[PDB]
């Protein structure tokens, strides 16, 4: 049958962290497969349903600065690299069902947070009161799922089936940002009283949590030059969600505010501080192959800290 394969370069590096996808779209779908491919297998999907869901997946995000297409596979290589450098830890469904998770996790997000959602009085905020975007991308999964040819799970049974699309949701459900730092402090906790236990369903889900929101951070653990670039795309969007909070009336945090352009090196140490350094470090400890993750993003900081003492 029929392997995906890669140019050299790509073949090797695809197997670190830092890789970067690429500005070629049209390789996205390929390496996406090769992933799934390699860390799941060539009988883990029927080759013709995955490329048309793959194809659909694509069509469903928007051309937005961050949010995008590039945003879901980048995310989807970082869970393959955790899933390959922890190859024993997982359930063949957790292979399955994470990558399929990290490519759907932001389907149809349109570049405005759950707070904006919340204050325009979006009708998904009516539909889903806490993590409104996040049930609106696993909703957007399984859409996807029941158009014909395009369920790539067909083969399971019905209990695995039930298994995986919980193992999807629950995962999408936690690169909610807002949940990440009482999950992060639970795993602590977990971790230094040594009462993490992985054989517990409901430990490995918060394992499984703090996963995702690693792989979604994955921009913060790159080469300086896409940190620094990915860092652009990203304020792109929060201001413009700025200008529309104006909009109606509303003084939008410094975060989203482009007239505080200047502050930008100052709110990425925040951020590095309060939410990349320690969900890599906690990620660390609970799984120590992932420790390249923690020291790029290290690496990162300290190009930050740089910037503001005007040596970058
Ligand atoms: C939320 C995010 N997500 C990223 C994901 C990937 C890569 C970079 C990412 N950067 C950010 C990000 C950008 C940013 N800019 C800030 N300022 C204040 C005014 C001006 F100086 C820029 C302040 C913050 N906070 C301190 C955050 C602390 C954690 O909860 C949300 C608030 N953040 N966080
Ligand atoms: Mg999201
Ligand atoms: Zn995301």
């Amino acid at each position: 049958l029929m392997q995906f394969t890669l140019p050299v370069r790509l073949c090797k590096e695809i197997e670190l962290f830092h890789f970067d996808i690429g500005p070629f779209e049209n390789m996205w779908p390929g390496i996406f497969v090769y992933m799934v491919h390699r860390s799941c297998g060539t009988s883990c999907f029927e080759l013709e349903k995955l490329c048309r869901f793959i194809m659909s997946v694509k069509k469903n995000y928007r051309r937005v600065p961050y949010h995008n297409w590039k945003h879901a596979v980048t995310v989807a290589h970082c869970m393959y690299a955790i899933l390959q450098n922890n190859h024993t830890l997982f359930t063949d469904l957790e292979r399955k069902g994470l990558l399929i998770a990290c490519l759907c996790h932001d389907l149809d997000h349109r570049g405005f947070s759950n707070s904006y959602l919340q204050k325009f009085d979006h009708p998904l905020a009516a539909l889903y009161s806490t993590s409104t975007m996040e049930q609106h991308h696993f909703s957007q999964t399984v859409s996807i799922l029941q158009l014909e040819g395009h369920n790539i799970f067909s083969t399971l049974s019905s209990s695995e089936y039930e298994q995986v699309l919980e193992i999807i949701r629950k995962a999408i459900i936690a690169t909610d940002l807002a949940l990440y730092f009482g999950n992060r402090k639970q795993l602590e906790e977990m971790y230094q009283t040594g009462s993490l236990n992985l054989n517990n369903q409901s430990h490995r889900d918060r394992v499984i949590g703090l996963m995702m929101t690693a792989c979604d951070l994955c921009s913060v653990t790159k080469l300086w030059p896409v940190t620094k670039l990915t860092a652009n795309d990203i304020y792109a969007e929060f201001w413009a969600e700025g200008d529309e909070m104006k909009k109606l009336g509303i003084q939008p945090i410094p975060m989203m505010d482009r007239d505080k352009k200047d502050e930008v090196p100052q709110g990425q140490l925040g951020f590095y501080n309060a939410v990349a350094i320690p969900c890599y470090t906690t990620l660390t400890q609970i799984l120590p192959p992932t420790e390249p993750l923690l020291k790029a993003c290290r690496d990162n900081l300290s190009q930050w800290e740089k910037v503001i003492r005007g040596e970058e």
